[PDB]
């Protein structure tokens, strides 16, 4: 095909193990997630993948997964661009909560909406929340305007802020023939998947992308996939 | 105190104990150089340093030093800019050789001239050299013009291609009040120290920049240092640097 694009969701995080909604909280990789990232990088190495530029979020689970992949493929010299627009969805006031206890307190129907719905946001992260200053006052977001800084996001919201970056910064690299690697998060990667494949809201709601596994797209000149996404790794 | 600038030479590389000229060969950190970078990162975390943008070379020994520092200070999210203009000197045909070997091949006379001189380059790395294709045809230098791509560099040549990047790319960030960290190499950092401190050619060649130790400058509004460089670390590290 004209273009090759590779996506990778971060390896397993420390809050993935604690069973807590992370969102914008900056959880690090677990030791297993570090091994998953090292596996995905080895798979790309074995397949002889070359990139020209990498994009990632401002969240260390994604950045570290990128790093681990670039060390595995011996391409640590590549230019890397970070943007909050590739962040995980902002889980709002759910951030830090245990997911089982949240289902216990709110019931299955409400937590299913928050987790799996396309356009219902979680409750806002207000100033009394224990991660308010940790996240909303983090200086990595100093340059967002008041309207850009979310207190919560639905999946639709997350896509609405990820796609302008895809269109303004990523697509021009792809049309140059530069080979792009994007290391990010399930929900921001889903914006790109949905957009590349023209998926409906119901179909994007059903797709889950595994942590730490390279996803390869072969795109034609209109940046439309010429075949289904392929995962890289052993059997 | 208009501005705070932090420079760090890469932690000790795998070739240092072999006294071998790595140059543009992409050697990694040694175990000890990774510990140096970790200690520098912990020294910066404990002094509470915050940065807004980082610059580094295209060589892994410097990039890994930066990643280790940023992990330690929990600032992995900062923007990082890599450039070949902050690379180590290109040692030309001397790349890959140790000092004994450079003398056997080139003779003591030329070897001492290349070692002592600010502006006599080493011999070029020609198509028969073991590292020719490895460096010259590495994709990371593919954007350089035929004239930009060095085959060998004196220290003057290295300073000549690093200072434009300092003047064009880094100075403007410092004047916008961005707190800069530069993780690079002894010889490219020499360009910056020479320039900041107005040092002579002889003084910049004698100046040791230790591996892996954060070097803090406080600059006035003209980017001139208000005091000597500060080596940042614990007593043992500072005592070895001093
Ligand atoms: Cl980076």
């Amino acid at each position: 095909a004209a273009y090759k694009l590779v996506l990778i969701r971060h390896g397993e995080s420390a809050w993935n193990l604690e069973n807590r909604f992370s969102g914008w909280y900056d959880a690090d990789l677990s030791p297993a997630g570090h091994e998953e990232a090292k596996r995905g990088g080895q798979a790309l190495r074995d397949a002889g993948y070359e990139f020209d530029i990498c994009f990632t979020s401002v969240q260390k689970r994604a950045i570290r997964t990128l790093w681990t992949v670039l060390d595995a493929i011996d391409q640590m010299w590549l230019p890397v661009v970070r943007t909050w627009r590739l962040n995980e969805r902002h889980y709002g006031g759910l951030t830090g909560l245990n997911k089982a206890e949240t289902a216990a307190k709110h019931g299955e129907a409400q937590v299913k909406i928050w987790r799996r719905s396309y356009d219902v946001p979680p409750p806002p992260m207000e100033p009394d929340h224990p991660f308010y200053s940790n996240i909303s006052k983090d200086r990595r977001y100093a340059d967002l305007t008041e309207d850009q800084l979310p207190s919560c996001e639905s999946l639709k919201d997350t896509i609405a802020r990820a796609l302008p970056f895809w269109n303004e910064e990523i697509v021009p690299q792809i049309k140059e023939g530069k080979r792009v690697l994007i290391a990010a998060h399930g929900n921001s990667l889903r914006g790109i998947v949905k957009h590349l494949e023209g998926l409906s809201e119901e179909a994007i709601m059903e797709l889950n992308l595994p942590t730490g596994i390279p996803i390869v797209y072969e795109l034609d000149k209109n940046l439309k996939p010429i075949k289904p996404m392929q995962f890289l790794g052993d059997e």
